[PDB]
C-alpha cells in the first residue's frame, strides 16, 4: 500500500498510531 501503511508499521509515534493518537 501507500507509504501510509508502512508508516504505522515504522512510526514509533505513528506505528503506535493504532494505540495512541498522533
Amino acid at each position: 500500500s501507500d507509504p501510509l501503511e508502512e508508516y504505522c508499521k515504522d512510526n514509533p509515534e505513528t506505528n503506535e498510531c493504532r494505540t495512541y493518537d498522533n
